[PDB]
DNA sequence: ATTATGACGCT
DNA sequence: AGCGTCAT
């Protein structure tokens, strides 16, 4: 009752760029705009591997992970843009720089947590309070929410998509109590107004479109964001949760898309997030551990407390390359040459980072995969990163992994290496 | 023969 | 520390 938390204390948004690498390439090359297209890395093996796909191309069944030669079978007119190659490897700088463009715009509106290259969480609680003060009891017009969906609406006693969106929005606004500044539904609505403004600024100033979710916590904002893509935003209210979760597969909720989620389904014999409400907190803790159990108990009721962390920059800067099948590195010279290539890219990125962001990395992490090992990484070792110098970093990395070589012949490397990875970590202010 | 990333939890 | 999970 009066002491039961409802997790309605914050307004949190998640902004997620639409088909991001594709939009970066379409801005640069107008011939790719409004076309079925995809971004690919490398070209020699089966036309290259697809890593991003325009919505026009998705309509043909083109997906990430597909080889371009195969995507062409589904969509013969598919256009392609290739990721830059430097030092023998894919180089993602263009997309990292475009990400900074968007993150810097978002930061004007609120504190953001950079979740990935094209996603950021926004804590809008304070911005909403401020805006509510300006409004002064003034109602919110549907015109302020031109791309907003209200999940769950319309409901109760038009056959077109936009028509449905407006119908739901009208029902929501009709029911709002703008008289109460502490109303969580009103707070979410003002949050959505601000996110429309943020999304308009992103598009005006970069050309890029995005989707967004607005709710009371990160997990619901992330879920909301995916409900109406692309180029739309979705508000998930606390009250929408029981219906939304009643048919929502467990794997759709962030963090439950893997083994833990599979175990929840198997152990409890349930399919949907809402079904979790029938277990006590202690029951859930018994199966999934103290932390997970408490998290699940609250989450299935729409409640989550993970904060939006004030962090706009990545905490690590890494470079990696796979050497699949027959290309696995089998000589010491090979291993050394590629460590140098990786280290040269890393040096370039670190030097720019130090100049831009007033920080220096102090730890170098080296990871490798050996042929035969099913795991993505077979071994990881660290050493001090004391100088931004590619020859030094590559020599140091060789030193920490050189004893992994089984070969009795110094010149040969066995078992062959199928992945090299260098990562700079442990930043300190500079 | 997906590949190239990145954050965070466990022990 | 080094490994594993989950995710863009
Ligand atoms: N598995 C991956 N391997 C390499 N790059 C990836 C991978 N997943 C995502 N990316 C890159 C390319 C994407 O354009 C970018 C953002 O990813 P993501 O948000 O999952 O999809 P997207 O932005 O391409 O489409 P959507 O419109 O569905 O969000 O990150
Ligand atoms: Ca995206």
């Amino acid at each position: 009752g009066p002491h039961m938390a409802t997790g309605q204390d914050r307004v949190v948004a998640l902004v997620d760029m639409d088909c991001f690498f594709v939009q970066v390439e379409q801005r640069q090359n107008p011939h790719l705009r409004n076309k079925p297209c995809a971004v690919v890395q490398y070209k020699s093996w089966k036309g290259g591997g697809i890593i991003a796909v325009s919505y026009e191309a998705r309509a043909f069944g083109v997906t990430r992970s597909m080889w371009a030669d195969d995507a062409k079978k589904l969509c013969p007119d598919l256009l392609l843009a290739q990721v830059r190659e430097s030092r023998g490897k894919a180089n993602l700088t263009k997309y990292r720089e475009a990400s900074v463009e968007v993150m810097e715009i978002m930061s004007r509106f609120a504190v953001i947590e950079r979740a990935s290259i094209d996603e950021a969480y926004v804590d809008l609680t304070s911005a909403v309070q401020e805006r509510l003060q300006k409004l002064q009891g003034q109602p919110i017009s549907a015109d302020l929410l031109p791309s907003t969906y209200i999940e769950g609406l319309p409901q109760g006693p038009t056959v077109q998509k936009e028509g449905m969106r407006k119908q739901g929005l009208f029902q929501w606004l009709d029911s709002l109590q703008i008289d109460n500044l502490t109303s969580p539904d009103l707070q979410l609505t003002v949050g959505a107004v601000i996110v429309e403004e943020m999304r308009a600024a992103i598009e005006r100033e970069t050309g890029f479109q995005c989707s967004a979710g607005i709710s009371h916590n990160k997990v619901l904002a992330k879920l909301a964001c995916g409900l109406n893509k692309p180029n739309r935003q979705t508000l998930v209210s606390h009250g929408s949760v029981p219906q939304l979760f009643s048919q929502m597969p467990i794997r759709k909720i962030r963090s439950l898309g893997g083994k833990l989620g599979a175990s929840v389904i198997e152990i409890l014999g349930i399919e949907y997030m809402g079904e979790l409400t029938q277990f006590t907190e202690s029951q859930l803790q018994s199966h999934f551990g103290e932390k997970n159990g408490s998290w699940l108990y609250a989450m299935c009721r729409g409640i989550e407390h993970d904060p939006v962390k004030p962090r706009q920059l990545p905490k690590t800067i890494g470079c990696s390359k796979n050497f699949p099948g027959k290309t696995a590195l089998a000589t010491r010279e090979q291993v050394q040459w590629w460590l140098l290539q990786l280290a040269q890219e890393l040096e370039e990125r670190l030097t720019k980072d130090r100049n831009d962001n007033d920080r220096v990395a102090t730890q170098l992490v080296v990871s490798i995969r050996v042929q035969g090992d099913k795991r993505l990484s077979s071994l990881r070792r660290c050493c001090a990163l004391t100088r931004y110098d590619a020859h030094k970093m590559s020599h140091d990395a060789f030193t920490v992994i050189k004893n992994c070589n089984t070969s009795g012949i110094q010149t040969e490397w066995s078992p062959p290496l199928t992945m090299l990875f260098l990562c700079a970590t442990k930043f300190s202010a500079s």
